[PDB]
């Protein structure tokens, strides 16, 4: 009996994929979920987490693979390597060069998901929608409160993002930057906060139970639909506002030491098939890295700007870079403070 280990983000492969998958090889799949870059990070600095493929997005990527976590990937045996995006690959090489390590999956940007309905009758019909003001903003934020708020338990990404709002760089060297006004401002919205949590955000904005969230692009569009199909009025909408946002790009890995190899390439050219990609991008929402994969993807998909963005959308965004270990330590001493109130 062949098996297979995977662990991926919760909310991340068409509902069939892994059944298909089974069918087709008579591999039998294990797999579990995430929704924490940084717990996945943990796992595998601790070794040995007996899976045979991991989907960390790339920035930590470039971090586990100083520390030898991940095995290079044989591309002589994953013959459609040539499906992939080559814009996409640079990309994601300034992480991983040479795309020695990773093969890339999905990518989206970190922006606002919003009931639009219950966002108008509160902050009124011109509510800056279409900027972070809208939930940076102290006074707006305030006034939100009652329908609900909730942040993406990502501190390296929501202090990007932060910084960026603020004027300063994205990916500040500076420690000042993150204890000095960055901590300020979390601190000044916090009480608007209903809670951190990087998952349970889309039920309650699919449900009406929160208004407004800082949250992954499908992840809100996935909210959208499911609020779509249960006809229950709830109108949201995601925005990449005018100020930037961060982008990042998820990707299979191997760890050094996975045990089912073999099965593991398997899965990852299944995965380079245009069909079943464009499949997972149809239920998922988010946009693959898979060139050939593009015309296969529904319409309403791949013709929605906040999945796949314009040219001069994705003109304005940017990528985190890995910081060295005294900013690393300051960054979650400071998201531990604005957590905890």
């Amino acid at each position: 009996q062949k098996t297979l280990h995977i662990y991926n983000w919760s909310d991340y492969i068409a509902p069939d994929t892994v059944a298909n998958f089974e069918k087709e090889t008579g591999i039998k799949v294990v797999y579990d979920v995430f929704d924490s870059n940084e717990v996945l990070e943990g796992k595998l600095m601790a070794g040995s987490t007996g899976f045979d493929l991991v989907v960390p997005s790339a920035s930590f990527l470039e971090r586990q693979l100083t520390a030898g976590v991940f095995q290079p990937l044989d591309k002589s045996k994953l013959p459609e390597w040539k499906n992939l995006d080559p814009e996409l690959l640079k990309l994601v090489a300034k992480h991983d060069p040479d795309n020695k390590f990773a093969m890339p999956y999905m990518w989206a940007t970190t922006g606002i998901g919003y009931n639009v309905d219950k966002v108008k009758a509160v902050l009124g019909e011109n509510a800056p929608v279409d900027s972070w003001d809208l939930i940076l903003k102290p006074e707006n934020l305030e006034k939100l409160k009652s329908c609900g708020v909730s942040f993406l338990d990502a501190p390296e990404e929501v202090f990007a993002t932060v910084l960026n709002y603020l004027g300063k760089d994205p990916n500040s060297t500076k420690a000042d930057d993150y204890t000095g006004p960055a901590t300020d401002l979390l601190l000044k919205l916090r009480p608007n906060i209903r809670y951190f949590h990087s998952s349970q955000y889309i039920n309650d904005l699919a449900n009406g139970d929160i208004c407004v969230a800082i949250g992954w692009a499908g992840d809100v569009w996935q909210a959208s639909n499911r609020a779509k199909e249960a006809k229950n009025g709830v109108n949201v909408s995601f925005s990449i506002p005018k100020e930037g946002a961060m982008a990042f790009f998820d990707v299979f890995a191997m760890p050094a030491d996975a045990k089912n190899k073999d099965e593991a390439y398997q899965f990852l050219n299944y995965l380079l098939r245009p069909d079943v990609v464009a499949h997972i991008s149809d239920h998922v929402f988010y946009a693959n890295a898979n060139k050939a994969a593009t015309p296969l993807v529904s319409a309403e998909v791949r013709e929605n700007p906040g999945i796949y963005p314009p040219a001069d959308v994705r003109a304005k965004l940017f990528t985190l870079k890995v910081q060295d270990p005294k900013i690393d330590r300051v960054r979650t001493r400071a998201w531990t403070k604005v957590k905890s109130g």
